[PDB]
């Protein structure tokens, strides 16, 4: 009838992954009654404007030849470095490849992806260049943006030696710095559920229609293989690329976070479901849904044109991973920041494993499965109230734990022992104008 | 601990979409905390026996040539008009194409569909003819039935400019009229969940096995492409066509509605799940599951015959749409009605959108996200009690709102403040014999 | 606010399918308001070491020729009969083919399956031999193990004549016997959710690249059909074959059951979800997920190598069925048992149908749909507490029904009328050392 | 606000709730000459609005008054340049943005 200590600890670590109070890790409060090992991955990366040695081409230049460094096209990217730039970070629920970084000369109208699969996507210290016309970049084209993936290798090693996994919590911090008199720019952040699934795209099979004139064995092989078949299955994310511009996100989502670039960001990625079942590790190629062009059978058409119906473009990322289902996708934009910026990315990903026999994880085991329905219900209720992000230095929220968690703990059903904890008022997270009020009306003076 | 006004309003509009009391629209009570636009589409159609100018062929006659009007085969359909006819209306959860109409000379044994994809399916004012032997109709065959789709164009336009959608409620009214002394016929209606999913059917790839006798370059290309592959993905509905006859539905479902044809019908389509998440618009080709013929690996067979295992026929409708998941499929039959009938179809579909930036929907925004768990639980509980349909004139039910909703509101858990509202007794919806009793035993005298 | 009699009866039959108290069958307590027929299938099989007449080859020997009996290779299997053997029984959620039996000369390191589809899988009285090198067996190879399927034909007949079905409960009993002074061996049993889904594997299409030298009609047909496409859809189970060894299961799952072989086993298969919706019968070919070998796009690779990404091996069973979703997969091992053993398998499967019109099931109808939320919540709560299996003779548990069900019935929410029923303590199911304590600390003296 | 034409897009987004409030209109007319022409970009969500300014201006219209005295209204000093800003009731406005 009351929340337990383990449930409260899990709630804290799930809502505030990078909070200083959260020191020890706790499992999902469902009493799974299995041997589990909880792993906490804390990583730090120092992203800035890349030098020429870290830039690689994605076009047909690097087709079978591995990554090709940029050759004196770096002058154009220096031209970028003359003015203010834009930096997007996209946190898909992929376990490896925690975030994807992108550098733009100026804010795009959408989060575009290339129709052709890129060659050798680069991991964080290296970047890969994409052309300005939304295509892969070969040397001698016009560079459009730079893209990189932030990779966690220990996660891969541990996922190999695990029978089941489940993501417990994830948080990304963006401590931003710049030279004095160059602290311009704005930061926006937003989470939203992009429920991916294993899908195949409709491709066209090449046909052999050949009315041959062979001497005597003229088969006249009209083998009409011009049929639509299904490509290989891929995990496809319904990421609305065309609506990922910062302004669109600010208008759409109420809990979106906006501030000055110097405030950085701190996004605790939240789940979208009340249950977190274990899943077997199953890496698969990732892809992102696009938009369809030919209406096809969306209008009264013939039988022949059913095949070219509404077919949504699938953008292959040339990256394989296993995703955490029902976890929100985060996206943050740094618009108009100085090209001499420096972003310290700090990611914390804590997730539970079921070790396989004779594996490394078996030596680090937590034999304490707890059960707490109240904590799960409270998290489900709080899902829609918490802001999508906070300033980078706004950890250790005072209002959390025994005020927010408590004041939200009697509402679930009537499972209540304490009559009234604290009335809950609508907070105003106006970080831009410094008029910030917490969940209980207490003002938040800037402590960082 | 008590239901709110917004929750009650949503419950009313979800259970009684076409009730006169429901004037303003309300969103789903889950506190989604997003910018939403609620659109209400009210449409009216006057269906009757079509003239020759509205009839089109579906066979190979209209293969690449567009729709072909019927040529003096209309005499057979007039022969239909000599006797009593049957009119089926099938409301699949498709957003566009709200219902599918069908006209039969006499009641069929099942809801059949053609194995070959029809050519140019026609929208309501126009119909398309299908042969009596369950195949597509070309001019000069024997007509079996007429089929049409009732299309909502504004829904398509608004779905284009939306990042996410969710169906809030849907209702279909069937006001029936006929010349005096021609009011014979019966009406049956039933809802049931047909949970569709994105599936591909197993097709056979055409192979090139050619032991050529070419002069010197005799490749002898035995390229055995006779492998089973997957067709394009389609949204397939497990609609039990063979069990959609009126008698089968009456025997199976207890809440099925039956009455005289003159009573018409009023079917509020109900959801089958307690949650209604937003979904991105993604039109896809629709299809209906059939039945398998070859048992295949349902018996001990060789490796070669695994490919021709139990493969269920997939009937392509040559229509693309995005469906509302977890919403019931409705089906109503008018059996033995006069051929000079007149059905006034009135559909009301209210659904919520997340507008994209710079779209039309953005100018019509409801910034009021409410949360009401009690209303959702009450709807889930009431799902199994409400009748599938009512007489066309039986709106504004007295027993709804503060008697049914209240008397069902204390049962969920124990979230109760009012001890006893009203004991609930099993109603008897015997519309045929006029002995109708409501949920609380109060008789229902015919007011229309 | 209190559990009903129907809810309690369903809980009893779901948690204790083979308990002597459970005599009459009851439906799922959700008030489905449909005509349903509940069928209870009780079957008994006497498994022992097979004679030569019941053994069949799986390799290319039985390719188009039906099952080939073993020819004097039975000497090697007699050599098996010289020493102690191992017997695995795997209960997948398939409705037909209730269990799969396997006989090994000695305990394997994993539950392996053949990459090539076996020919003519055999049903229980007949077995099929598989080679020691993890491949299909032809006459003249080295036999590795024997495999068989236990088939229920009445289930198939009734599933044919049903519009919808849902599994209510399933239990498997393993009464073990052996000659005196040959009662050695151990028995292990474990359940775990293996959530299957309809998936297609990525296969390679054979291409026709032919630069011909024909006289005048030299097409030079370079038709590069070397594209990856999707195979036929199959229901694939994520059964962790590599982690199904008895030791791995004992270490991983806390509720796993272990005892001496003479104790037998009694496994009530439990669901993993709180809802049990009806589903239309749809037999489909079954397969089991393997492990991937080529990392592919799990590392930065070229565009060409995206196709050979992480592709998980799919092991076709050459068996078609419709599965019960969200039901646990059971697995039991008899290690080191005498080769002259005798296992009496007793399966009880009770499941609900929605009869089609004019079918046999329509003559056996239960028109009593009940509703009980408390029973469903109690079952969901108890899912994680109940042991995975019991000794074969440990039916009719005293602690069940009004102690366990009651003492777990007030916890759901606060839907409580009886203040305190009985405090619940953690049981110790140490069947091996005879120190067994029930859910309330009462010792369990051996009654069988 | 729009009056949609029949069969137009606007017809699908309708508010059927016409309300009447003479006091609000009179209060707006009265306040027209008191409110500043502009504010600093970050000076939204004024504390003095709504139940202090609107209330304290709501009894003056005619004598349509039920609450005797809400709050005396003093002349504000919107000296944004010198940071000596006082609201409609003398409460200082410290810079929050």
């Amino acid at each position: 009838a009351v929340v337990t200590a383990a449930g409260l600890a899990w709630l804290r670590q799930y809502l505030n992954p990078m909070g200083p109070d959260t020191t020890s890790v706790t499992g999902y409060p469902d009493g799974s009654a299995v041997t589990t090992c909880i792993a906490d991955y804390s990583n730090t990366f120092n992203v800035s404007f890349p030098p020429r040695e870290a830039l690689y081409c994605t076009g047909s230049s690097s087709s079978e030849k591995p990554t090709l460094v940029d050759a004196d096209n770096y002058a154009k990217i220096d031209k970028w470095s003359n003015y203010d730039i834009t930096l997007c970070v996209l946190a898909l629920p992929m376990l490896r490849n925690v975030v994807m970084l992108r550098l733009y000369p100026h804010t795009p109208t959408a989060f575009a992806l290339t129709e052709q699969t890129p060659n050798f996507p680069q991991r964080f210290p290296n970047w890969s260049v994409y052309s300005a016309d939304g295509t892969r970049f070969n040397n001698g084209d016009e560079p459009g943006y730079l893209q990189s993936y932030v990779y966690l290798p220990n996660v891969d090693k541990h996922l190999s030696a695990a029978r089941g996994y489940r993501l417990l919590s994830r948080g990304i911090t963006g401590i931003f710095s710049a030279p004095a008199l160059e602290t311009q720019g704005f930061v926006t952040a937003c989470q939203y559920l992009a429920e991916g699934s294993i899908q195949s795209q409709s491709i066209k099979s090449d046909a052999v229609r050949s009315v041959t004139v062979n001497s005597d064995g003229t088969v006249k092989n009209v083998e009409s293989s011009s049929q639509t078949v299904s490509s290989m299955p891929r995990y496809v994310f319904p990421l609305d690329g065309d609506n990922c511009a910062p302004s669109s996100l600010t208008e759409t989502y109420h809990q979106a976070y906006q501030s000055k670039a110097t405030d950085g960001f701190y996004m605790p990625v939240l789940s979208s479901s009340r249950d977190n079942p274990f899943h077997p590790p199953q890496p698969r190629a990732i892809a992102v849904y696009g938009s369809f062009l030919a209406r096809g059978c969306l209008d009264p058409v013939s039988e022949a044109h059913e095949a070219d119906g509404p077919t949504h473009d699938i953008y292959r990322l040339n990256v394989a991973d296993d995703v955490a289902p029902l976890f929100n996708t985060g996206v943050v934009w740094f618009e108009g920041i100085s090209p001499k910026f420096s972003l310290k990315l700090k990611t914390r990903t804590v997730l539970q494993y079921i070790p396989t026999s004779g594996s490394v994880l078996a030596n680090f085991t937590r034999h304490e499965p707890t059960y707490d329905q109240i904590a799960l219900d409270a998290a489900d209720r709080l899902r829609n109230l918490m802001p999508h992000a906070y300033p980078a230095a706004y950890n250790d929220w005072g209002w959390l734990g025994d005020l927010l968690d408590s004041a939200i703990s009697m509402l679930p059903g009537v499972g209540t022992v304490y009559n009234i904890a604290k009335p809950l008022i609508k907070p105003a997270w106006n970080w831009l104008g410094n008029k910030v009020s917490d969940f209980f009306g207490n003002p938040v003076a800037r402590d960082g």
